[PDB]
DNA sequence: CATTAGA
DNA sequence: TCTAATG
């Protein structure tokens, strides 16, 4: 956690160069189990061969390891940071949008800088278009203070075409959070379930809705169960406008929201750790529903759930306020 | 790991 | 269709 600290990170650094600078899928995945092994290593690790003891500890990474060890620093880390062409993929990746293979050919073609973005317009699709539009606000926090204002809207578009729509704002908003990167909203409607073949109208009404009244002012991409986009709080009496976010609404099949919604509220590791539970208490967990485990190894059959609780009952737990399922 | 764009 | 990018 903080004793095997350096290596660790040095490692994941490696690990990343690979994946995107290179196409080294491997070797990517190399510096990774190690950096996953020596990160759970109960000592203070000494010297490469140490460490080369380990599971998934090589010759190469070792010796990477005492360089760093030995010297507070790693030739091929300094020679990275350094290197311009390495810089500008990891840069342009930035954009919502880019990515690791379009980083590399705009750079390729010579597009390093954000401006070169902007005489190449015509180079970038709608989606980086966007991206490359809103770059700045899209690197913004979203202070709660906002969040209470969005969601405090997207709530009454919801009720006001239909009645009937559930909806809630998943994520660190969820659970406290004095901020949030981007805003997710989950939701379902009773005439929308495992069975009854969509309605996809359902996802699309809405964001009809939002775009109507001018909340939502980008499409980054609506599917029929899925929109991705951005919106804007108004801008009252001029002089402050709002800064442009990043938004997610999803359709839900009313059978699975719970679930659904606990596990977008996340955190990581009370998902996890909720998760794990559930598998003593004879049961398993996941993005959508709750299943009674068999002996025989595994076995089917979702349970029934109506809220949070549910899911909490099951597993025989205590509720645990959103507030405190940070852990 | 599943849902969208695009080409 | 597959291949990228988001989550
Ligand atoms: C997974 C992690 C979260 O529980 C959930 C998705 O939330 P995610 O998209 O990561 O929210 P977030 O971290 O991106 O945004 P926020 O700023 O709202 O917390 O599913
Ligand atoms: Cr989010
Ligand atoms: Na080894
Ligand atoms: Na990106």
């Amino acid at each position: 956690e903080t004793l095997n600290g350096g290596i660790t990170d040095m490692l994941t650094e490696l690990a990343n160069f690979e994946k995107n600078v290179s196409q080294a899928i491997h070797k990517y995945n190399a510096y990774r189990k190690a950096a996953s092994v020596i990160a759970k290593y109960p000592h203070k690790i000494k010297s490469g061969a140490e460490a080369k003891k380990l599971p998934g500890v090589g010759t190469k990474i070792a010796e990477k390891i005492d360089e760093f060890l030995a010297t507070g620093k790693l030739r091929k880390l300094e020679k990275i940071r350094q290197d311009d062409t390495s810089s500008s993929i990891n840069f342009l990746t930035r954009v919502s949008g880019i990515g690791p293979s379009a980083a590399r050919k705009f750079v390729d073609e010579g597009i390093k800088t954000l401006e070169d973005l902007r005489k190449n317009e015509d180079k970038l699709n709608h989606h980086q278009r966007i991206g490359l539009k809103y770059f700045g606000d899209f690197e913004k926090r979203i202070p709660r203070e906002e969040m209470l204002q969005m969601q405090d809207i997207v709530l009454n578009e919801v009720k006001k075409v239909d009645s009937e729509y559930i909806a809630t704002v998943c994520g660190s908003f969820r659970r406290g959070a004095e901020s949030s990167g981007d805003m997710d909203v989950l939701l379902t409607h009773p005439s929308f379930t495992s069975e009854s073949t969509k309605q996809p109208k359902l996802l699309h009404q809405v964001v009809e809705q939002l775009q109507k009244v001018h909340f939502i002012t980008d499409t980054l991409s609506k599917g029929e169960t899925k929109f991705m986009g951005v919106c804007q709080l108004p801008s009252k009496n001029d002089e402050k406008e709002y800064p442009h976010r990043r938004i997610d609404i999803r359709l839900i099949p009313k059978d699975q929201y719970y679930c659904g919604v606990l596990y977008f509220t996340g955190s990581d590791i009370f998902n996890k750790n909720m998760r794990a539970h559930a598998l003593e208490k004879g049961f398993t967990i996941n993005e959508y529903t709750i299943r009674p485990l068999g002996v025989t190894g595994v076995a089917g059959e979702p349970l029934p759930v109506d809220s949070e609780k549910d899911i909490f009952d099951y597993i025989q737990w205590k509720y645990r306020e959103p507030k405190d399922r940070s852990e």
